[PDB]
């Protein structure tokens, strides 16, 4: 049967889902690891002991324990990102959408969800891979990984909580995809892993980590790169926060064993409740438990790896949205509110920059302010708001990504860069927030095709183009069958991705990125 | 006789000069100090022992010994600034142009010439005060002062070469004007001292130095302020350069006395020949012998004086030209030539910034470059040239002046600010040089009125407006009888001064000046 599939783990029974006046198969909730519960919490993922009998993959799996957002209870704009299933430590499962008739060998697209590494669900509605599968004839897999303490608590040195385990959960699902995707119609020699934010960052880490490079062919990174400042921590830092979390739970802190054991008796939500109390700064766009540069998953500093070509050479397609920071200002900067134009006074501006660049000394915060301030109109609220928006985004997404793209390209085999700048017509977030972080996702997965969603004709157009660019890149290493230029260090071309006739530009935010990538760090090192 | 005048020093016999189809009196070469020759070299000025008999002031006096510019022999554009009279250590003389009929009590305008303190002549043709005298009915005095080692060599502590003696020569002429200008038709209670560059800097120093404040009423500062980085040196620095000059002349350097004595046997040109060998840096816009912050002429650091209101409160009219730096790049930066468009490569750009900000460490030169570079078009030669032009000017003239104007205004009684941006139609300097340093002078003195000079009708217009603004400011403390706004720290208004209908703007180069006046020094202090 088109829904019964055999895999090296056991048989799996999917279900067929209807899609745009048609249908496809969906094998949802196939497990790829032993449930990381009990004494296995914090431990590296374990392969799923095979099973016998048909595994019933007719419905979405639980979501990993995580911080649920209640900032705007009921507001769809934010709840659309909250776990829509029971959360459980038993969440390591993958979902596959397969065109019907089942292909014999098509390109595979594996989606790694975002969420600052503290959250994420492969079950969100915007991550519904059927329109892409259907529309582009690709096998869409979306995996899940442990987030939060559960996936990133790092007591480097113990094997009980080595850290990066949430990155190994992804590898592991990449492995299950390598080994079994052939029985679903997918070609394991043509899987493109793609992700947004912590997911696009994950993608780039699999591109760097030796033990993952072989499990996929191409990569698409959306609004994130392995080198984003919020993407990783030193082992010492990860240890500090690990201990600190212990303190907030009154754990014996005399040893990693007593520590890990205490943290394992704790119910999930107890860890979640104090999760944010461990950051070392009053900051915006920093999450507590993130990958640690351990010397195992990552051999040395991501930067020396970037510098020495020590990474998987292949083709990559990446980009950023216009207003990446708005979302984080709205949530943790004073002066911003969901319901006002959030015009910002210098007093609140000056506070926003301090939160955005937590590690800067005063001369540093002075350099940022000098660069992002219109001294000829310094008390404009609109300008202070937008200026703060560019600081949060340039510093945390746009510039670290530009650094990666320029370093990778030196050794890669084809880089394609976009700048997404389209505000969905039906966005329920305030206009001041612009083209928000995470809002390209819905175009990439084809929601603009389902009319009951109220997108506009041209937006439908744009979706289809984006799904084609993405699918067509997955299959061939090139987005084009109107050419989206190849990005080269010399010319630096990239393209806009909005409902207008595309246009090519060069040097995405150079002025600013020279500041953040070259000047600032030099400044902060001198002082 | 209209040409015979009595003064407390002796009688003086002028001559009448023809002016625009009319005439006026001119008393040229009246001495105000004992000739600073022989053992008096480097010494403070001595009052002119009175004389008996008519002193014959019918012709211009010698010019002070100084470095003559031979960079472009015969090129008028540069020779127009060279001494046009025999140079001599006997040069302390003043010149007075008086309307005919001799007024009983008109406003007095005393011109202090510029020249980096290393040069200057009160006899240049552009400093010809008859059109202003005639046209505006003001008594125009133009004084002279010792420049170079002769006027600024400072061996602080000896009374034989105290330094600042060239500033005392000016004071002294201000004194002779105070005491005698009444016998020429001038009102000694309404003298406006005005100067350009080292002269506008001098003006502001008389505004600060306690012993000069009383000798004048109002001040006009053109392209210079007391706080310009090239305008003064510490006593230690002045001593260093004093000694160093001695080294270049093989003077016994065992003591100030042996040193001063050696320097006094030296013929004038021997001091001039090695004058430039003493700067402590490879730099552009730095001169060797300049006023020293001695604790006598200047009580404390010009900056604490600026900060504490310790200065003459009155009305001041000041401003800068659009392209102040071009002239110094042309002469000491590689890549610039008088006969080419001087497009500049980054390699030469990067060398120009090093020369422009000699005291900056690397992080400093990195901050300047980041600010003055168009990263989206970094290999443009036009942009690198102009960018270097703005660096030289912003750093050396425009921003220190903006600092003074903002500090003074806090305690002053009326500040008027202009931005001169008109390139004379008949300028013989390359277009790339723009509105050059020193090129407002000719409009201020009314040369555009003499038709045999080929200026355009609208330029004639502009001259007359400028002479009126200047004269009308001198007489009343206000440029207006189309209003030139008063500059306030709050609004910061200023006006353009060109042949188009004037316009008011605010915040002259704020972006940049916050960089130079606030950020840079903070940066260079941290590192
Ligand atoms: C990145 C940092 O993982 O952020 C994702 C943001 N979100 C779409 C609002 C959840
Ligand atoms: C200032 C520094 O005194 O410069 C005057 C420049 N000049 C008009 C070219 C002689």
């Amino acid at each position: 049967s088109e829904l019964l599939v055999n895999t090296k783990s056991g048989k799996v029974m999917g279900t067929r889902v209807p899609v745009l006046s048609s249908h496809i198969s969906a094998f949802l909730g196939i497990p790829f690891a032993e449930p990381p519960v009990g004494n296995m919490r914090f431990r590296r993922p374990e392969p799923k002991k095979p099973w016998s009998g048909v595994w019933n993959a007719s419905t979405y799996p639980n979501n990993c324990q995580q911080y649920v957002d209640e900032q705007f209870p009921g507001f769809s704009g934010s709840e659309m990102w909250n776990p829509n299933r029971e959360m459980s430590e038993d969440c390591l499962y993958l979902n596959i959408w397969v065109p019907s008739p089942r292909p014999k060998s098509t390109t595979v697209m594996v989606w790694i969800y975002g969420g600052g590494f503290y959250s994420g669900s492969s079950t969100l509605d915007v991550y519904n891979g059927k329109y892409l599968a259907y529309t582009e004839e690709v096998v869409l897999v979306s995996l899940s990984y442990r987030v939060g303490a559960f996936g990133f608590l790092a007591l480097h040195g113990s094997q009980e909580a080595p850290g990066n385990v949430g990155l190994l959960d992804q590898r592991m699902a990449l492995q299950w995809v390598h080994d079994n995707i052939q029985f679903f119609g997918g070609d394991p020699k043509t899987v493109t892993i793609f992700g947004e934010s912590a997911g696009g960052a994950s993608v780039g880490m699999h591109i760097l980590s030796p033990g993952s490079r072989d499990l996929f062919r191409r990569a698409i990174l959306q609004s994130g790169s392995p080198n984003c400042p919020w993407a990783s921590v030193s082992v010492a830092e990860g240890r500090r926060r690990a201990v600190e979390l212990g303190r907030n739970l009154n754990c014996n802190l005399n040893s990693d064993e007593e520590l890990i054991h205490c943290l394992r008796e704790k119910k999930p939500q107890e860890l979640i409740d104090v999760e944010w109390n461990v950051l070392p700064f009053d900051s915006i766009f920093r999450f507590s438990f993130v990958p640690v540069i351990d010397g195992e998953f990552f051999p040395t500093s991501l930067e020396s790896m970037l510098n020495s070509g020590n990474f998987k050479k292949t083709q990559i397609l990446l980009g950023v949205n216009k207003d990446e920071g708005s979302f984080f200002l709205l949530y943790g900067a004073p002066g911003f509110s969901k319901d006002s134009e959030s015009k910002i006074s210098r007093e609140d501006f000056m506070s926003g920059v301090k939160l955005s660049v937590p590690h800067a000394n005063d001369l540093g915060l002075d350099a940022v302010t000098l660069q992002y301030t219109d001294w000829m109109d310094d008390n404009n609220g609109i300008k202070n708001r937008d200026g703060l928006d560019d600081i949060v985004g340039d510093h945390n997404v746009i510039c670290p990504l530009m650094h990666f793209v320029n370093k990778y390209t030196k050794f890669g085999n084809g880089t394609y860069l976009y700048f997404f700048n389209h505000r969905a017509s039906n966005l329920v977030w305030p206009e001041w927030m612009g083209v928000i972080h995470g809002y390209e996702i819905e175009f990439v997965f084809g929601l603009p095709l389902v009319k009951e969603l109220n997108y506009t004709a041209e937006e439908e157009a744009l979706s289809r183009r984006i799904m084609h660019y993405w699918a067509t890149f997955a299959k061939t290493g090139n987005p084009n069958e109107s050419k989206w230029p190849l990005f080269t260090t010399k010319e630096q071309k990239f393209i806009d991705l909005n409902t207008e006739p595309m246009k090519v530009h060069q040097r995405l935010r150079v002025q600013m990125c020279v500041f953040w990538n070259q000047f600032l760090p030099k400044l902060l090192n001198a002082t």
